[PDB]
This record gives C-alpha cells, sequence and structure tokens, in this order.
C-alpha cells in the first residue's frame, strides 16, 4: 500500500 498512518 501506500502511506503509512503512525499507530
Amino acid at each position: 500500500a501506500t502511506w503509512l498512518p503512525p499507530r
């Protein structure tokens, strides 16, 4: 995927 959100 893309844009990995923190926590």
